[PDB]
């Protein structure tokens, strides 16, 4: 596989995580600092990993502003999908023609809502990433467990055939630097398979303030979390998606398996930032609905959840 | 008649003094080490009813010092009902009448077996915002009206009225609204509009009752659960009022800030009321086949708070 210019928007713990990752392995990686650049620019980028060791990339190809960057053949957007409606010019100025999108970000519809402000020429892709991964210190990446990117093409100039292939080349890309990756037929599906792990753990370590050893360790709470798990995975095959065999169990014990973790919603509340309600509660929420179906737990949670954010 | 409060805590001190300033003769079972308060006497702060003092307070350290009353009112936490049945056992007069000032579902039920069946066992749903914020003293916020109904005893149905009748007259002659319920287990369902989204969601979401219906999300959400509590009420047999959560909602609009008596427990370590309020109506809908997937989640939620440290 030929040396790809890849191009991250912006870097926190994921988009900071795949760029690093991706440089290892020898790629030419870009990355746009919305809100860090004069930091991460002199510190460097570091990796604290369990799983590939202490990595470091420094001096980092650093920018805070689009337009410096140079035209990337892939644009991997690790950014959180509430600032995704100014993302559109930041991924147009350092798209090379026909470069490949590839969001990182979890929820439901997220390319759709992009899609009206890309070029057509551009090839929007969607990665869901089970990873255990944070902000640590001041440019320092966190990395405790898993890590692999499900990718599925969303839309484009590419016919069937050359879908597939488009969606490989990037799994290759992950799979090179020694991350696991799978092409996924269906991204949509992908998608709402996603969020039966991101909707119950998300909320719920933040409304209950609490991180996924005790919630697996809690016997009522892990009733609960498989009570919505059931919410989403019903939503999904309601929706004209229906999922793998005990797939509850699976991501239960996967979870099991996984060291205390506090997900992303977690660090968001802590640190104020805004809650990506929208991508994860919101529109699966509006998609059952449309379907007439009642995701009573899930719609309690989601409302706790913006209740919580409104509180002072 | 002859009135004893079992277990004077704010529900307790509240009804009997309110009872005793009326010119009943009401004495005080101190529990607690409350009895130290023994001369100091029992006050009320109420918003409603005013300043009230009672000196001197007749109080008792054990049952067996009291004397035998006609009436029992208790209105501590359900918790500790079966502690408290040889209390209520010793301070009782032949029929006397045991009533459980107590919120939750099945909570006569279960102390049945162990009283005397020659006693009269009620049911007072008390609407009510009150505390015990100092020592002997009692601070009423809002409302306090009581809905009396029969259980279990020894009485006909025309006997059954009448008592229930005259537990009312009791509270109305105190200055307290009082409601003669045909129903207690009717009544008890009623009640638990309220109980069961205000009391978990004020620990939930570490709120009281004035931000939990300022914010439009959390008043989506009660309102909600309220339409789970009547719908398993009505899965049960049991028929509600029509409009009964907007009247409720409307009430608690209207009233003050509110910290729940499930707050208070959770914030000062006490064990949680959750067996009456949570697990009882949701075994009576799991056996009505009428599932609470809300109120069911709003349970387990409030389960694994109390196991975490």
């Amino acid at each position: 596989s030929k040396q790809q210019r890849i191009g991250v928007i912006g870097t926190g713990a994921i988009g900071g995580f795949y760029g690093l990752m991706l440089a290892h392995a020898g790629h030419d990686v870009h990355f746009l600092l919305r809100s860090e650049f004069e930091a991460v620019n002199r510190a460097g980028l570091s990796l604290n990993s369990a799983v590939h060791g202490f990595r470091r990339l420094a001096p980092v190809q650093a920018y805070h502003s689009a337009q410096d960057m140079p035209p990337c053949d892939w644009l991997l957007v690790g950014a959180k999908t509430t600032g995704n409606h100014e993302l559109a010019p930041l991924i147009r100025a350092a798209a090379a023609p026909g470069a490949k999108v590839l969001l990182l970000q979890n929820g439901l519809g997220v390319e759709e809502r992009l899609r009206p402000l890309l070029p057509e020429s551009l090839h929007l892709l969607g990665g869901l990433c089970f990873i255990c991964v944070h902000r640590g210190e001041p440019g320092v990446i966190e990395h405790q467990a898993y890590g692999g990117v499900n990718l599925g093409y969303h839309s484009g100039p590419a016919d069937e055939r050359r879908r597939r292939e488009i969606v490989e080349e990037g799994a290759a890309l992950f799979r090179e630097s020694g991350l696991e990756s799978t092409a996924m037929p269906d991204l949509e599906q992908a998608r709402w398979q996603k969020l039966v792990w991101n909707i119950p753990y998300n909320g719920l370590s933040v409304l209950l303030k609490s991180s996924t050893a005790p919630l697996m360790a809690n016997a009522d709470s892990r009733s609960l979390i498989e009570a919505i798990m059931e919410e989403v995975i019903g939503a999904a095959g309601a929706c004209g998606f229906i999922l793998p065999e005990g797939y509850a169990d699976q991501l239960l014990a996967a979870t099991e398996r996984m060291p205390d973790y506090r997900p992303s919603m977690y660090h968001d509340f802590a640190h104020g930032r805004p809650l990506e309600l929208a991508a994860i509660y919101a529109a699966p929420l509006a998609r059952a609905a449309a379907a007439g179906y009642r995701m009573p737990r899930v719609e309690a949670l989601h409302q706790a959840l913006r209740f919580l954010e409104a509180q002072p």
